[PDB]
């Protein structure tokens, strides 16, 4: 249950993280999905070794700042991860997390139609996240509302925002 | 406190709104708001006189159908009703109950456009409501979930439904 | 259920009550209950449109002095009814009462005789109100104090006032 | 404090008691005044040992049937003896003892008649009773209830009975 | 249950026990039997009347000194009425409270000898006054202190004063 | 506080005291004072050293028949044992008392006639006890349930048993 | 049950238990066991007498310091008295106290060895005490806390002191 | 806060564990520190990734046996880390668990003395258990139970094992 981290390992990870920030402040749109994706790799070790030093640290003082950076970190290279649900109108937007919806749990439409937009948010992006090695929260979309809304695809589509089907 | 109702009444009254009932069935979208109009007034004083009929009765038990009626004839009628804020759009809609509001209240746009959605609709509806002595409820519109919200108008119209401002 | 008031209606009703109750203000002991009985009807509707009022008023609250003037023309008229229970003596005013509740409840009455002044009362008076629409209760007659007795009438006829039957 | 009766006495008084008992049940509306009266005398003496007898018992048993004849000779003298409140009337009773509260008590008539009937009675019977060495109570005149009611004089005499005064 | 005393008679019965009093301070050693025992037949019944006058009274005070007296003669009387158990030794005064026990109760001696003083005199002594209509207490006798003793005679015999049987 | 007895010990008491009872058996109406009395030092040894054994046992239990026999010695030696206040007479025994315990406590008489029978026999008996190293209990004179009167020496002497002072 | 001390006594204690402590305060390491052995015994009796004077005086002030001494010669001749667990290593004192156990209890080793030092010790102290008539504290050990450990033997043997078997 | 563990992962630690496992079984009496020691290490990292493991796992399932295989690895690793206060003695146990924590606290010998050896071993512990980056418990040394006496140091080598300072 109880173990300890390496001591060459601290600092190897806060100077490790520190050029990590400084190379992702450089993004802008036109780095490839090639850089951006290894920049996560990153980000998603030293999210990990993170959690590893905030448990170690924790059990420490019971025996009686790099968080902060990826804090940063995210908050840049948030701007940059695009999942296939990031659209130009609400109106694609509900569409692309429907289609999404139905490829993922391999459900018909007029089923996922039925299905509440929380659910089927929550279940696309925990994919996506998944997938990109990435937590994909809601407000990363313009939005951010529609798809907190606890109601039916179908619903939101046609008494929210006029759609079609 | 106490008031009767005079005999010749109730039977004249039950009648009354049967044959109104059968004038609301002939509504359709093209007969003139001055003809809808005074079948409103028509229904109102029928509302009016069973609430008194109603309150008789009750008072009469403790000394010890018609309002069926006028269930369906709101219903045939509820859709004939017009407001200014019936609009073919979810985003106009949104924009008459904003400007009808502003113009209720007298408030600046800047200021009810941080008003939710809630407040605003039914401080608009109650305002229609008195003004054609019909009640105008949110399920009078299309875009009924819409305008049930909790959500300022502001990010209802930029992150449910990509509008400018 | 809901129903809203006509307009020109509210001040249409208290200066049609105002003057009401400077008519009232007139009668006296010898005018025709002919006069009378119409300044009652007018009094019944003001009190039906005041509940009206009243309630919609309630409503309207919650979407956040006419009475009174009745109350005293209530007070002016009271006196001025008449029942067939009305009478001379306080041995007829029993029987009065007696021979109404049992026309009013078809009884026999060696029942009726058994039965507590207070139900054989307001059974009585509950039906003169119906009749008159006029509430008229037990203090617009002068026999107030007997005809609240809860004692039979057998009882009170014979051990309250020694009359015969 | 302590005290015991005379031997020859309990049987004494129980036969004296039995030949009392025999002669009221001869008494009617024509035996005088003036047999009547001695009735009670002896009723009144037998009453008296008897309170004797039931102590000097109860005594005796904590050092370890005349009163139910005397109950019954109550019974039968009860109906015999007249007081000058026993009236014709309902009305006249109320004034008798309205009058004679007044006499007893020396109260003007105006404060009298603010009375509620019932001291005014039972101070006024308490007093003849204690003149007549006889018990006299409410239900030893025709009017018990009257008697009984808990009203001033004044409105019992007008609402109650429509009297003048 | 309730009875009068008749008038002319707390102080036709004041009158007569002041002259009682009067006459039982002139008894001393040598007034006969005779003598004495009228002079308590009086006092019995200047004690029973005394028993009414307080009842009476108390009872009339809730419709809102004789005694005194009767305490003095007692306390004289009590001096001149002798059972036959006044003797002149504890020995003797033992016996006859035994042996009038035995008489009283019928009880063989050995029994008798078995019970307790206490018994022994207050059912002696309630017998002797019944029998001269006189309270006799256990201070009318020199011997008090023994006679309260909570012990077999047998006991007190031959324990407390050395006797044979 | 804690001791142990030496060990040929128990045994040395239980024979030293089988032998005890052998010579108390012996003793009768005429053993001299100067014999009785070595025999209760004797007894008095042995009932301490019972005393030290008994502690010693219970003691010992919590680290987890001689008294018979004093039992017997006592019922045997009591008998011989003579105070000054054996006497013949009820009421010399009470005399004796009195003086002796005047001669304790130096008291006048008066006040000594005035002390409740109870101290003046346990202050008397106390005493000799102390004197003749043997206690001297109330059922050791004929006269015990007089030694245990609650009551003065006074009262005692001339309500109980008719003495003079 | 009650009983008296001989009265040339307490003083004949006093000094005799006075030089007692005298001669024990001449003791030291070589004052043979022949020697420290009777003072012991002296020790021992005094102490008995103390309890039966201390019962002595408490019983007598029911009728209305030598202790000290014990106390200090208890302290000298704690210090001299030796039992056969008194050893020079914490290893050799546990073995005394196992063998002496099993001596005493008949157990075998096995169970011994499983028993909690705490009863061992305390069923091995009272013992010796009981056997020569001293009370034999753990605190006259220099290994009192291992005494005290609630802990078997074994694991004491093994865990706290690394001793074989 | 969130992060995802690299694919190629989990399989890559659960036979990367696996012949850990295998070369721990190998070590034995003579296996170099220099060994041993990254015999550790490999554990450490395993341990490490575990935890990884177990949180996402853990976290995943919310979205709705590696160390099984550790807690062998810990039980053989267990027995061949050595601490500097591993000795043959109970005695030198102390000693080096003394010494060893006056060197880590900076306090002096004799203040430490003071400190119960509970404080004392868990302060030890704790410290080596962070310095060799593998935790040690109590019962990794033969002496056990002495390390979890609640005594001071003092004591325990004075009272419960006969040392010297």
């Amino acid at each position: 249950m109880k173990f300890f981290l390496k001591d060459g390992e601290t600092s190897r990870a806060l100077s490790r993280s520190e050029s990590l920030l400084r190379r992702v402040k450089e993004l802008g749109t036109n780095s490839q999905q090639s850089e951006i994706s290894e920049c996560v790799d990153e980000f998603n070790e030293l999210a990990s070794f993170n959690h590893l030093l905030v448990t170690v640290e924790h059990r420490e003082w019971m025996e009686q700042r790099i968080g902060e950076m990826l804090k940063e970190i995210r908050a840049f290279l948030k701007v940059r991860v695009v999942t296939p649900m990031h659209k130009e109108t609400a109106s694609d937007t509900l569409n692309a997390f429907l289609e999404e919806y139905c490829r993922i749990t391999g459900l018909a439409r007029e089923d996922a139609l039925r299905e509440k937009m929380r659910k089927v948010k929550s279940v696309v992006l925990f994919h996506h996240s998944e997938l990109l090695k990435f937590e994909v929260t809601e407000n990363m979309f313009s939005y951010t509302e529609l798809l907190k809304l606890n109601l039916s695809l179908r619903v939101i589509s046609s008494q929210i925002l006029g759609m079609a089907i």
